[PDB]
RNA sequence: ACGUCUAUUGGACCCGAAACCGAUCGAUCUAGCGACGUGCAGGUCUGACUUUAAUCAGGACCGAACCCGUGUCUGUUGCAAGAGACUGGGAU
């Protein structure tokens, strides 16, 4: 089945044969590098700690990392129409972001990065607040959405931003309203109760054919800083014992506020 | 008490381990990572863009610079405490 927006790379040779891409014709304007002022240099990792040893494995090389600032709580932009210029296409998150112009009255006009839901369209207004719109890319309340429709980027606590649903093509869905709790289905089909005066941006996160996307060969994952793994029965007993157990902290505060667990 | 001979504790007739415990120095060899910079003759095939036009992709192919070391032979206090010759493998 062809997906449209998916470059079906033809078997010429290994490696190539079995490699499907996301087309940047579907996604037409992320051509351009990232922002000059939106975006710094940072050196990569590697997987290494201030001590400098390992602590994560099987990350290292690949292209320099250029880190851009989203915005994930709006909260300076509440009330402010921002146009969307272009939608950008960074290698750090699965999802892609879509750049907007806000043009205060008093303030010369400025730009900001937000992650991008399915019906951002490179000319759409978008606004946050209480009395914002119930059609993609607002920011409200949990308050101000309604029950069962899909929402994503959602707080905690309030004022932090959104950390919850914010992956490709992922969103929670809100399915009761206890007074101070909210119950919200996160999507790992776990209920989780969260505030009220926590901001959900309402929609669902693009990047749909993250799924279908398939790196065909190992230099092309190599490329993205992934290094090789081992496996643990290839080794002798020193390096590994080769040649079911729930690992979460017992005894959380946060057992409060979860109804069922992730299913 | 002195002298001699044994005995015990001491390293205790002398020489000889593999060891164990601490805390110095070493990534100028080598393994990985990170920052900056540089290099890849000549051709061949395939796909795409633009064409009055001095553009891109493929862990593509043959093949020098370059990296590695498959087989045979030489060498074995050797030219070399691991080298040479000819075949080889990779070389956007
Ligand atoms: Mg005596
Ligand atoms: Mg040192
Ligand atoms: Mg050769
Ligand atoms: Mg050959």
């Amino acid at each position: 089945a062809p997906l449209p927006g998916l470059i079906y790379w033809k078997p010429s040779t290994p490696g190539t044969r079995h490699k499907i891409s996301i087309d940047y014709a579907g996604l037409g304007v992320y051509t351009g590098p990232p922002h000059p002022e939106l975006s710094a240099h940072v050196a990569k990792t590697g997987g290494r700690n201030n001590t400098g040893r390992i602590t994560t494995r099987h990350r290292g090389g690949g292209a320099p990392k250029v880190v851009r600032d989203v915005d994930f709580d709006r909260q300076r932009v509440d009330g402010l129409p921002g146009v969307v210029q272009r939608l950008e296409a960074d290698p750090g998150r699965s999802g892609w972001l879509a750049l907007v112009k806000y043009s205060p009255e008093g303030q010369l006009p400025f730009y900001r990065y937000h992650l991008a839901p399915a019906d951002v369209k490179a000319g759409d207004v978008l606004m946050s607040g209480h009395g914002a719109a119930i059609k993609p890319g607002n920011v409200l309340t949990l308050r101000d959405v309604p029950i069962g429709v899909p929402i994503h980027n959602i707080e905690l606590v309030p004022g932090r931003g959104g950390q919850l649903a914010r992956a490709a093509s992922t969103s929670a869905v809100v399915t009761s309203k206890q007074d101070t709790h909210a119950v919200v289905r996160l999507p790992s089909s776990e209920t989780r109760l969260i505030d009220l005066s926590c901001r959900a941006t309402v929609g669902q996160v693009s990047n749909h054919l993250q799924r279908s996307i398939n790196h065909g060969k190992a230099g092309s994952r190599r490329n993205l800083g992934w290094r090789p793994s081992v496996r643990g029965i290839a080794m002798n007993p020193i390096d590994h014992p080769h040649g079911g157990k729930r690992t979460r902290r017992r005894d959380a505060s946060s057992n409060k506020f979860i109804i069922t667990r992730a299913g």
